[PDB]
């Protein structure tokens, strides 16, 4: 039976993963307002406890999503959609394809890169993220 | 401007520290779901940025609200609530009255007391916390 002092120490101590670019913060530095879907998966991208189900494959802005359907779902409990599956956010992709902000590699499945120019707005390079990462 | 690392750089270097209960984490830790009207006025009471329209009095729980105005301005904020005035507010605080959370200090103004047993669910004393935060006692 700890009070609260305890419960935030313990979380100190205990829950360690911050996304070195919080969707949240990224939404307020360029205004967008509302969370966007590709300002979210850079979240999870750039939080190390998400390699699982998806990471930087080490070239650039290339990622892939080694398992949709968790993306799917984050994404769902994050933006009050418990409606989210999978396809209802696959659609939102090919909207990016033609806005040419994410696509997707030639020869894969679930492999995408970022197009736009991450480096000018983050201010961090493909390479030095990869490193804050430990990407392999 | 620039890139997203100095909006975010100055914000280790030219940002305070946060509040000592944070109304998102006491929400969280007493899962009450939403932030509470009365979890909200703790996290003002613990961050010194908000001393000039809140306060603790130095009296045990006790505060006092010098600008009224931009607590119910800031509360309307978090909430998103841009209609909000301190005359909803004060429902909230005659809401908490009935509820034994927060009293109001008789021939005051603007001066409240949490009545429930903080110290329990916070795990500080009142006057721990004025130390923390460098409260000064007012000369009433």
């Amino acid at each position: 039976k700890g009070t609260f002092k305890d419960y935030v120490r313990d979380r100190a101590d205990l829950n360690k993963d911050k996304p070195v670019i919080p969707a949240a913060a990224l939404a307020g530095y360029t205004g967008s307002g509302p969370i966007q879907l590709w300002q979210f998966l850079l979240e999870l991208l750039t939080d190390k406890s998400c390699q699982s189900f998806i990471s930087w494959t080490g070239d650039g802005w290339e990622f892939k999503l080694s398992d949709p359907d968790e993306v799917a779902r984050r994404w769902g409990k994050r933006k009050n959609k418990p409606k989210m599956n999978y396809e209802k956010l696959s659609r939102g992709l090919r909207y990016y394809y033609d806005k040419n902000i994410i696509h997707k590699t030639a020869g894969k499945r679930y492999v995408y890169r970022f197009v736009c120019d991450l480096q000018s707005l983050l201010g961090y390079t493909p390479e030095e993220l990869h490193a804050m990462l430990d990407v392999k």
